[PDB]
């Protein structure tokens, strides 16, 4: 009757695996090496990009499915289909079949499982949900911290296919645990916000999938390479807690000024990613980037709440997560193409840090009306 552990496991599994796709990326490059094509980064990044894009895209679909097929049934069938897709992802001997079995089937299963966790909390003990949300966000963040060490030890101990075999247990734990009208876009503020946010999300997912390859090709002498994910996760959680507790200090629609500040710092800090000369500098870059990422994710909701009204928060956020699918599945493949054409990720990260600046330039007009 206490869904705290299930919600913590649900959000941790659906996002911790995706946020730790960088080690999966370099593992796929290692296990699929072939000199017949030099654009292997472009093809391989597409798997994780499509996984994230299909997870974010199916949010209105799973919303309308759960709204009329029950939370329990939809959650359990989504966990089952994600588990069977992830299990089938280990029975693959190439890269092109991994598009469907991981970036489509596993992604749609994860999207079908994650969303009902959000709805099931609305009707159980509808009094102290602030602390409930804080605790579940902290648990998801600590799971996202603890996951990449497990991923790396699984990889270098047993391989990649067996690693995907093992992560089905988390999907098995989630298996055990538990009208999209377009009329909201006629308000100008939500329209400009929901066209500027995906434009600012182009370079967001580039480091989450390509950074591990960057530190592998530049810091092979580094003894512990996953400290980046540790720092990014701990600062993400610190940002979530800090901007769930304090960020309501500023009133009105002006919360996006905190959002544009986060986008400006993450853009400039991604610009500073190739400028690093020592590993500690890159680590600090990751701390500030993760803190502002946690800020962004934590304050993702209140601007929507104050813009589209209280009655359309879930539906508007469903559309906005739907529109965020394109930058996730378009950005990092462009970075891979740039790396393949150039030979390094410095220009790739340089260009990936740019569309946060355009997003910062375009969300500044939100407080106008």
């Amino acid at each position: 009757w206490l869904v705290m552990l299930a919600a913590m496991w649900c959000n941790g599994s659906v996002f911790g695996i995706q946020n730790a796709c960088g080690v999966l990326f370099v593992s796929m490059l290692e296990t699929f090496g072939s000199k017949d094509d030099d654009k292997m980064v472009f093809k391989t990044a597409w798997v994780g990009s499509l996984s994230m894009g299909m997870i974010f895209f199916c949010c209105p679909i799973v919303s309308v499915f759960t709204d009329l097929f029950g939370c329990r049934k939809t959650a359990v069938v989504g966990a089952a289909v994600g588990f069977v897709g992830l299990m089938s992802s280990s029975f693959v001997s190439s890269i092109e079949p991994l598009y469907l079995t991981y970036g489509i089937i596993f992604a749609c299963g994860c999207s079908f499982a994650y969303q009902p966790s959000l709805v099931i909390l609305g009707h159980y003990f509808k009094k102290r949900l602030g602390l409930v949300n804080g605790i579940v966000t902290a648990g998801s963040s600590v799971f996202t911290i603890l996951l990449p060490l497990l991923l790396r030890v699984l990889i270098d101990s047993v391989g990649l296919f067996y690693t995907l075999r093992v992560l089905c247990i988390f999907m098995f734990v989630l298996f055990l645990a538990g009208i999209f009208n377009f009329a909201i876009f006629k308000v100008t503020a939500y329209a400009v916000w929901a066209v500027g946010i995906p434009l600012a999300l182009f370079g967001y997912f580039v480091p989450y999938v390509h950074l591990m390859k960057h530190v592998n090709e530049r810091f092979q002498d580094e003894k512990n390479k996953e400290v980046v994910l540790m720092c990014i996760g701990v600062t993400s959680g610190v940002g979530r807690l800090l901007f769930g507790r304090i960020a309501d200090y500023v009133p009105g629609v002006k919360k996006v000024y905190l959002q544009v500040l986060s986008f400006f710092f993450i853009g400039l800090m991604s610009m500073m990613i190739p400028l690093c000369s020592i590993f500690g500098a890159l680590i600090a870059v990751c701390l500030i980037m993760g803190l502002f990422d946690g800020c962004f994710i934590s304050i993702m909701a209140p601007i929507a709440f104050e813009l589209v009204g209280a009655q359309d928060v879930s539906q508007a956020i469903g559309f906005l997560l739907g529109f965020m699918s394109i930058p996730m599945t378009v950005g990092p493949p462009i970075a891979g193409l740039l790396r393949d054409k150039l030979g390094s990720y410095d220009v790739a990260f340089y260009l990936a840090g740019v569309p946060p600046l355009i997003g910062g330039a375009v969300l500044c007009f939100i407080p106008w009306i």
